[PDB]
């Protein structure tokens, strides 16, 4: 019963993983799982950079001897941090590499079946990644994930923000099973790499649900990944942002309101009256499933907008030109 061994670099207990290494996917296996994951640890802590592709993922004694000699240099830097050397910070947020390097492996421990999860269907970490830089959250902010899946996008936001709570919502049954375990396998490996996250929690549920009427109304920010909703729902959406607050805001790949919304008398009840709406810098060489380069929608709720169109229905002066030109 062979095995290999990667030690925690701040004592959680080992990855453990068997021989001959397991396949996860067609692009993803232990044998690099185990490479990135010490390359990842050697990023995290500098002294084991120092001290650390001619290896054969195939051999079992080409996999231990590199195992092996990371195991070597962990316990000497444990050492090292009994002495006069400062621990790595422990309560950090881990990087945006070692946060990609972690989603992954957490998916590979726990979608074991894609194939099942695939007949409800990772470049959003970068768009999610860019998002997380120009979006700035704080400990007022409440964030959702309208739509979770397993949950990845909640997950990477957790562990880069400092939101009060994040929630996923997700009504359909096989990625609400799998984002359970994704939580689990979440906390143990956050803990294993000794970084932190903000809460959260991911749930099943329905979004247009009456519950949901009043969360999404005291959520500071939304993303909700609709380019590919029909219309009745982005409509059902529309009107739960009505009741959003001041400064609310939702990030979406379609947007919700036209871009150039002039508002007028036929036009008043739209959801464009109260939020302004910009297309997000885009991702240099980042290209979606259509061919297109991927582009991305922010919603601020601004009630200003509304309260100067009905300022102006009082000017005698405005009144005549919005009344002309219309
Ligand atoms: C814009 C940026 C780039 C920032 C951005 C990038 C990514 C994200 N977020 C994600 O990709 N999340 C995971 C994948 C999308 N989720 C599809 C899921 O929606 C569920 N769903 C549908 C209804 Br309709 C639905 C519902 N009514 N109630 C609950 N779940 C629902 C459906 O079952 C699918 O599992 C957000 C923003």
């Amino acid at each position: 019963k062979l095995e290999l061994r990667l030690k925690s670099p701040v004592g959680a207990e080992p990855a453990v993983y068997p021989w001959p290494l397991p396949v996860y996917d067609k692009h993803h296996d232990a044998a690099h799982e185990i490479i990135e994951t010490i390359r990842w640890v050697c990023e995290e802590i500098p002294d084991l950079k120092l001290a650390m592709i001619d290896y054969d993922t195939k051999s079992f004694e080409s996999m231990q001897r590199l195992c092996d000699k990371y195991n070597r240099a962990i316990d000497s830097i444990h050492q090292l941090w009994k002495g006069t050397t400062q621990p790595m910070k422990l309560n950090t947020r881990p990087s945006t590499g070692l946060l990609r390097h972690i989603l992954q492996q957490v998916y590979n421990h726990s979608v074991t079946d894609p194939e099942k999860l695939n007949n409800y269907e990772e470049t959003s970490f970068d768009l999610v990644a860019q998002m997380i830089d120009e979006i700035k959250m704080t400990d007022d902010d409440l964030f959702v994930d309208l739509g979770s899946g397993v949950g990845q996008v909640v997950l990477q936001v957790a562990a880069a923000t400092n939101c009060k709570h994040h929630y996923g919502v997700e009504k359909a049954d096989i990625p609400a099973k799998y984002a359970e375990t994704m939580d689990r396998e979440f906390r143990k490996w956050m803990k294993w790499y000794g970084k932190k996250h903000a809460e959260y929690t991911l749930e099943r549920g329905d979004f247009l649900s009456e519950e949901w009427r009043e969360r999404i109304a005291n959520t500071s920010v939304i993303f909700v990944n609709n380019f590919a909703f029909g219309p009745e729902v982005d409509h059902q959406l529309k009107e739960r942002f009505a009741n959003m607050k001041e400064g609310g805001r939702i990030v979406s790949s379609k947007p919700f309101a036209p871009l150039n919304f002039r508002i007028n008398s036929r036009n008043l009840s739209d959801i464009g009256t109260i939020m302004r709406v910009v297309e997000l810098s885009p991702l240099k060489g980042s290209v979606s499933w259509t061919g297109k380069p991927v582009s991305y929608y922010l919603h601020t709720i601004d009630r200003t907008i509304l309260e100067n169109y009905f300022s102006s229905l009082k000017n005698p002066k405005l009144r005549e030109e919005q009344e002309a030109a219309r």
